[PDB]
């Protein structure tokens, strides 16, 4: 359980470059069940939802 909700944005980018934002609609384990933008239904690998607002801004010093 990382803190990733249902409907949650998440974004994902494609190997062609493609970036593009998810719904999160269930959750097990490793894997998330998400909705595409266009409304198709995938499962991807937790690690690979980085959410809307990831770490970026506030990050710990550098």
């Amino acid at each position: 359980m990382d803190g990733f909700d249902r409907g949650a944005d998440v974004t994902y980018t494609d190997s062609d470059g493609s970036k593009k934002t998810y719904k999160v609609l269930s959750y097990s384990g490793d894997k998330v069940t998400v909705q595409d933008s266009d409304g198709r239904t995938l499962t991807f690998d937790a690690r690979l939802l980085r959410v809307k607002k990831w770490l970026e801004h506030h990050h710990h010093h550098h």
